[PDB]
């Protein structure tokens, strides 16, 4: 069997979704998107001259429908650290252009200056970033890649699918042309939309020029409802997934409420605390380089237990545990974003050290819960 | 300002996605995942040869995966009765494909010999059709259509956005090769789903050859986890609306209740008795040819009153009204499917008496609800 | 079997009682409380000097709770029109108090003459009357009443579980000194409390005095929740049904929004329609006096027809209708309060067309309809 | 301010409360009555020879409905090891009754053999206790008891509120005349309703004898309601909390999955481990004797730190804490009852240990969340 963690969704958000006779161009849906989309603008810092865009489907749908910037045969550098980076090219060999992929060791980030050095040797229209890489647990420092890149390309993306209302995210200051993300991760509401943040250059390019996208996933045709909303009109495009808006509307709410700075402090603790009672078990953690420690995914080697049966055996263990897939290593994941408080750190370090115990894997039983209360109680 | 009627959601409908621990690769899910696949299977007639899927989107997305069954330069022959017909055309600019639309004159519908006729002139890979036009309320003969042209296309669609769940669909016994539909029409469940049902023969396609398919709406993708949830099995693609699908899983279990024979009957009595009341406030309705009277929509002509004061004052009235967007007429619709019930009759043809009476279209005033309860009793 | 129509729930109100970490200390309950209390005032037309209480149970619970201003051998007075006046002597009888019972004729009400010459010739402590009399639809002109016996009798308290928050009630103007309801009849949220409205006299007899009453039904023990709630202050003296009182909240917040004004026109119309309707159809109606047709139950004489079968026909049809239980009359009664709206209307008198003419009820078919859309289009 | 923790409730429990079209007539509610009613009998141990009933309040409703099996002058027998042994006198202080009240010293329990000497000493009509005293966390050893004063004393009453479902009961086995508790404690559901098992002996005096009971506290009165439940009929005495009752359904049909002795051998785990953290840390238990440290509530002495300093710091902490009030001790009390897991017992001990290091209550900071760990390996 698979058995992935899914991100625990406060019963508030899901609960907002039961209102049974709501529609495209009920007002409360209207009021709903508009707020959502200023939610939007809000955890990925940015003025009303960017423009957000929600659509069906996650952060692959959001991430396919970048394609509305492009034309046949335009030059794209994917920069890689995993699986996730790895989909931009999957999603790109769909189309006419030209993609290079650059990828460091496993486990590790490129370079900023990796990155210079390629966008000033061959000319990009876009770039593509993963603020983090769920596969391996990295942050990529993608503040420091755009100041090195910002004057050799046309444009610039970045999956944050994993990092957007848990990590720093400034899209406006760090110059992003579309910076996207999905409802159910680091947002914490339910599953079904994409969503996205445009660049005054990138909303010129939707305005002005065709493109090689397809029918449902060309940002124009979603546009003017996105226009609408903001102005308090309904307009038709194609049927969005009005209850999951509902709820993602009450997300926001909850995110605007706690503020984006207080939840990035809650994520850097949890984080914080859960690796603190990972290095006291003895265990390894799969990001090569602290400094790229996301502060949403913790990938953890095993040395002697099988990943796949700790992962069976915490299944109805209240924590959001996921498998490793990556060859170079021997590991599961652990997920922590989205409403996780330090209850959750306590939880995830118990339930890993009972769990390695019974298993074998070698552990300073005990010293992982401790370190996990010391640094909770220092912050 | 735009108001579209929605289609009412059955409580225990919406419930069913308040589940706040379930995520792709839970049991939950995939059982519900499962089990749709199944219901799918139901209600449009088809034994285990049939393969369905259940993608993110709507009707639309569904329509745009068809592209996963074609290659550069097939030849389609679009069956346009109005506005979501012409989508099928819209859809397929986008791609590199060769359209021809038959159209008939407005508020009518291609006869199946007017097709028949021109897929024997020419050869069509893939013939689309709409089972019941929504922007006019009329439904295509697709039997009739389908026996007549079966034998010289390869491939044949039919849109059952507005008919399946409500009228009489054989996807198996028609022959039919995708027959799709969405979540939030006829099957009265909440939005966010395509849902299609393939032939063995498209299946084929999928499994042995290349198309134009973009990445997201590439139907190939999909296929494993549809597979994987028939067998009890999680599998991950892309993240679907995980609770959207909850909800599915249990509008379907209503639906199976109910039994499908029944669903279909319950539609008929309504929109007869419906249409009844309209005649016998002497308003005359949209669809030119009786025979094509679709059981989930109806528009109703305006002599005299503005279509638009009869939506703005009906809004609060329990009704699903919508406007009229043909240019040969002036007209408002009338939506009536999913859990519709004969109090559902009575009240919209009251309402609309005591609107039409205050706006002075000229009608019979008392007649309607009469002529509703006579047929209601007499079923 | 048994089988009364239960009064429809707002699912806003219903969701309201969904958060699964509250207890009767929580800030949350305690602003539900001092809201709901204020809901009260502002439902019965009183100042800030009458004091509210909520209490588990329901009619019969606030009912017992008003020995609490008794003493032993006191003279009580209840005024009663049928099943709901004569649970007050069934309750006194509990009780070392002396009980008088008047009684009209049947379907009929005792004149306030009447009951101003029983407590000129006798003295009284108690008269109790009852607003709505749920068994025949008879409401008892209890303004005129008191008028004429207020000077004769200390206390005197008002049964309105069939008339608080849709028939008028002013219980500081009437110098009323406990007016009682209950949560899940006229005021329409889910069921579990009493509720109580008390006089500065009547509370003084509970902070000097000792009584009769028994221990959870001691209006003294809640004192302290109540006068602590409207303080922002959590007290405890035995745990009250807390998610029902968060589903009350939500529904005066409704109560409030709409006005209780606009409520209680909403209740004429919807109750002067139905009447309209049955009369139209030749229906003859329980209540003796026309003065005193409630705007919540009206009871409908069956000539022919049995009434068990017009409520076995009816169960899944939408509708509150419930037997007629009083000897001298053959009926059934339509409940029609809280959220019932003009659709309830041409429903209810759809409902019962249908159903009689297949019963062979002789009545003027389709004439009812007509005339409740007529009463509901001059409003 | 007052601060009392609530019973974590599943989310599935209170969304089963979501039916908005039931009433007391209703096929689903009189289904959901028999049904926990069963459930009662099964987390009680006893067989169909024991009456079940469902009543409006809590457990002090529950109590005092005892009065129903009384007569004038009877004599009872109290064994009161803190508050809620208090609240039996202080409710047989409205009634005509004796009572004669045993208590043991501060945080003590009154042992077996100073019942015995009491009940042989004296006739008694009534013995009642009390499984566990909430105010001090301590268990009655109630078979002990029980099996020496069978003999001497007509009826026996346990009070089980904090013991039912979390602690071994043998109602029939143990020969209790009434075995009751509440909804909203051991039982984990919404809170609104008492619940009480009587036996072939208590039956028959309710159903051959007067009583001094009040009304709606009156057993009689329920009676009907309770064995047409199990007929699958409904019947009416006083509206009961409808949805309360459903939600109860479902907190049953859980314990039932569970299965009674799974919930028990949970609870001792759970307790057991946050005792062990306890001790670890140097922290005192309120109850005087180990025997008698319930698996539901933990009295915790502070020699140094505020009770109502711990309590006020750890409000949104995840947890349940409540006040110590015994003027003995010095003390804030942790409920573990219900649903809760080991996951609770970490984090409460954890947050003890982060609160009392705040406030310089002299612990061994980090050794307690390592016995807890220990422990909840061992089992
Ligand atoms: C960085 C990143 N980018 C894109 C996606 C794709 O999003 P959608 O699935 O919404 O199309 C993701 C999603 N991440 C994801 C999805 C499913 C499982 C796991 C796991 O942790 O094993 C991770 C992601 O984490
Ligand atoms: C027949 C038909 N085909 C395709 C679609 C597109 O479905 P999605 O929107 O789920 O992609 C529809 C949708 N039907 C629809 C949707 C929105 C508004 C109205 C209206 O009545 O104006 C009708 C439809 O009715
Ligand atoms: C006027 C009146 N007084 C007291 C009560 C008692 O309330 P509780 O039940 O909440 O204790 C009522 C309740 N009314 C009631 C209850 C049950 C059935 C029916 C029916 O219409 O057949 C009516 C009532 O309508
Ligand atoms: C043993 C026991 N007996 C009777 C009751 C009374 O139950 P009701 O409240 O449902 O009538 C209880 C209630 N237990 C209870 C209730 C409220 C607060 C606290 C606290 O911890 O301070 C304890 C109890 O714990
Ligand atoms: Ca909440
Ligand atoms: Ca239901
Ligand atoms: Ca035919
Ligand atoms: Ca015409
Ligand atoms: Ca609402
Ligand atoms: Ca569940
Ligand atoms: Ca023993
Ligand atoms: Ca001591």
């Amino acid at each position: 069997l698979l058995h992935v963690g899914p991100t625990t969704i406060k019963e508030d958000v899901l609960v907002a979704g039961l209102e049974n006779n709501v529609g495209f161009t009920s007002k409360e849906f209207v009021e709903a998107l508009a707020y959502s989309l200023k939610g939007l603008r809000y955890v990925m810092g940015a003025s009303k001259n960017y423009q957000p865009l929600i659509i069906p489907g996650g952060g692959t749908s959001a991430m396919e429908s970048v394609t509305s910037l492009l034309k046949p045969n335009d030059k794209i550098l994917v920069v890689s650290n995993g699986v996730f980076g790895d989909r931009w090219e999957q999603i790109f060999k769909r189309y006419p252009v030209n993609v290079k992929v650059l990828r460091p060791s496993p486990g590790d980030y490129v370079k900023p200056g990796e990155v210079e050095e390629e966008v000033r040797k061959s000319e990009y229209k876009l770039v593509a970033l993963t603020h983090v890489e769920t596969s391996t647990g990295v942050r990529e420092p993608v503040k420091d890649v755009i100041n090195k890149i910002r004057k050799y390309v046309e444009l610039i993306v970045v999956d944050g699918v994993s990092s957007v209302g848990a990590e720093e995210v400034k899209a406006e200051e760090w110059n992003v042309d579309v910076y996207l993300t999905a409802s159910q991760k680091a947002l914490g509401s339910a599953a079904g939309l994409g969503l996205l943040l445009l660049s005054p250059k990138a909303l010129s390019i939707l305005d002005s020029q065709n493109s090689i996208a397809g029918y449902y996933l060309d940002l124009r045709n979603w546009l003017p409802v996105m226009r609408g909303a903001e102005e308090g009109k309904a307009a038709y495009f194609a049927t969005p997934p009005v209850h999951v808006i509902l709820q993602l509307a009450e997300a926001f709410r909850l995110i605007e409420k706690e503020g984006i700075e207080n939840r990035i402090k809650r994520h850097t603790m949890v984080a914080s605390a859960i690796r603190a009672g990972l290095e006291a078990l003895g265990l390894e953690i799969v990001a090569r380089r602290p400094e790229s420690y996301s502060n949403t995914v913790t990938g953890v080697i095993l040395k002697v237990a099988d990943p796949q049966k700790v992962l069976a055996g915490t299944v109805n263990e209240g924590v959001e545990f996921a498998p490793g897939v990556h060859p170079a290593f021997k590991y599961f994941r652990i997920g922590h974003m989205g409403w996780v408080t330090p209850n959750d750190a306590i939880i995830a370090i118990s339930v890993i050290e009972r769990t390695l115990r019974k298993l074998g894997e070698p552990i300073r039983f005990g010293e992982g819960v401790k370190a996990v209360e010391e640094v909770l109680f220092s912050a």
